[PDB]
């Protein structure tokens, strides 16, 4: 958990521009958060990332998660392996708004964060889920408890947020 050039928002929320992948090779944290879906197909956005550093090992294992225990809930986890990005990865669905899913569930999402000391996250329900990204922050701040640290690929964003934010 060695993280660098993070910019401290509040207490427990730490943010900084930069690719999750890259920050996670470099830190080897024990918890890396992975934005998934509810059967683990890590299609593309941060899911896709993670999974292709992995060279799919991430999918074969969570296809046998699948297989064995069912698909998630919305606002859900599973602990998976972290292979080489993590010692562990915590795989939590925010809700798709794009598709229906009520906003109130991003608050159960973030919620899982609190299982753990220590987190490298991206930001829940942004990109395709259709969330705003600033909004998403927000609830991150108001939820989690422990210490996230907040990974935020798009610098024109990563600046909106600091701005918005302190
Ligand atoms: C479907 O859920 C999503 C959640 C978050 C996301 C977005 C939110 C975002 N948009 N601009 N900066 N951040 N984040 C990433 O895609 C992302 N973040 C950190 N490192 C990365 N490496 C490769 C991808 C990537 C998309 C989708």
């Amino acid at each position: 958990n060695s993280f660098s050039g993070y910019l401290k928002l509040t207490d427990n929320v730490y943010i900084k521009n930069a690719d999750i992948v890259e920050e996670a090779k470099k830190v080897k944290p024990t918890v890396v958060v992975n934005a998934a879906n509810v059967y683990l197909k890590h299609g593309g956005g941060v899911a896709g990332a993670l999974n292709k550093a992995t060279n799919n090992a991430m999918q074969v294992e969570s296809d046998d998660y699948i297989a064995t225990n069912g698909p998630l809930k919305v606002g859900g986890s599973c602990v998976l392996s972290g292979h080489n990005l993590a010692k562990h990865c915590l795989h939590v669905v925010g809700p798709n708004v794009n598709k229906g899913e009520d906003i109130q569930l991003l608050k159960s999402a973030y919620e899982n964060f609190n299982q753990h000391e220590v987190l490298l996250a991206p930001l829940l329900s942004a990109g395709i889920f259709g969330a705003d990204p600033i909004h998403s922050l927000r609830v991150c701040v108001d939820t989690v408890r422990t210490n996230v640290y907040l990974a935020v690929f798009d610098k024109n964003l990563y600046d909106k947020l600091v701005s918005s934010f302190l």
